């Protein structure tokens, strides 16, 4: 076992730091899904209120009609942000599933 005993103590430290790597993974992305949930739930709150702001600007009639549908574009796109976040959160949601599953 000359050879062997090296090549087993090379593919123990190769391990060791594989270990390492995947638990540092899953940190980083435990931190992006909490930055997540904390970003989306105000986006929720900034969205509703938005939202119902630009629809009263709609419901008359050019400067409500410039505002209204200025509005309706902003809130697309922060609809979007919103979609995103959910995704990272459920993509999380997933890989916690099985990170805690396996034993």
């Amino acid at each position: 076992a000359a050879s062997l005993v090296g090549e087993l103590q090379a593919l123990d430290a190769e391990y060791q730091n594989l270990a390492n790597q995947e638990e540092a993974r899953f940190n980083e992305e435990r931190a992006q899904a909490d930055a997540a949930r904390q970003a989306l739930a105000q986006n929720e709150q900034v969205y509703n209120e938005l939202s119902q702001r630009a629809q009263r600007l709609q419901a008359e009639a050019s400067q409500y009609q410039e505002l209204a549908s200025k509005y309706e574009d902003a809130l697309k796109k922060l609809e979007a942000e919103m979609e995103q976040q959910k995704a990272v959160i459920s993509d999380f949601e997933k890989i916690q599933a099985l990170r805690a599953g396996n034993l």
